């Protein structure tokens, strides 16, 4: 699918991100054009061979099954795909306790250079919520 910019953020506060967990609805928003450019169908594999699944980037290492990673943690339990799809009613659940294992956005990569240090706040300004 093609989320337009206020199509593809108020979902957040449809699955329980806003203000969720010390984190504000509106520090989220940003990073998300920043991952797929509003798209759950944008996806690479890694130079450390890790693959990388949805518009949410996750790899197939640490994450979950694609079966292509061996000695992969997948404490997520269930399929890569499951996230890819335009769907993603049940695709948030595991991005909801990647932080919850203590590490924090420190997972997410991008939102520490494109997003930190500047106004994220400035990115989900507009669209009515
Ligand atoms: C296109 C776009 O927008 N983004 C681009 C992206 O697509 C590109 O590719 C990147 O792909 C990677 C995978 O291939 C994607 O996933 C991220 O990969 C990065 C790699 O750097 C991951 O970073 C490390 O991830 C591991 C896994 O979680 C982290 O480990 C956890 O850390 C916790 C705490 O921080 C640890 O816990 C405990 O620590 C205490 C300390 O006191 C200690 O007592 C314990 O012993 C210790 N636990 C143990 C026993 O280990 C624990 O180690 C672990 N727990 C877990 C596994 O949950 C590791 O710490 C991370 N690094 C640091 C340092 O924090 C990152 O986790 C992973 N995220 C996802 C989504 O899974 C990534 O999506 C993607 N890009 C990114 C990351 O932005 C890249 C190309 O490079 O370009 C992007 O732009």
């Amino acid at each position: 699918k093609v989320f337009g910019r206020c199509e593809l953020a108020a979902a957040m506060k449809r699955h329980g991100l806003d203000n969720y967990r010390g984190y504000s609805l509106g520090n989220w928003v940003c990073a998300a054009k920043f991952e797929s450019n509003f798209n759950t169908q944008a996806t690479n594999r890694n130079t450390d061979g890790s693959t990388d699944y949805g518009i949410l980037q996750i790899n197939s290492r640490w994450w979950c099954n694609d079966g292509r990673t061996p000695g992969s943690r997948n404490l997520c339990n269930i399929p890569c795909s499951a996230l890819l799809s335009s769907d993603i009613t049940a695709s948030v659940n595991c991005a909801k306790k990647i932080v919850s294992d203590g590490n924090g956005m420190n997972a997410w990569v991008a939102w520490r250079n494109r997003c930190k240090g500047t106004d994220v706040q400035a990115w989900i300004r507009g669209c009515r919520l």
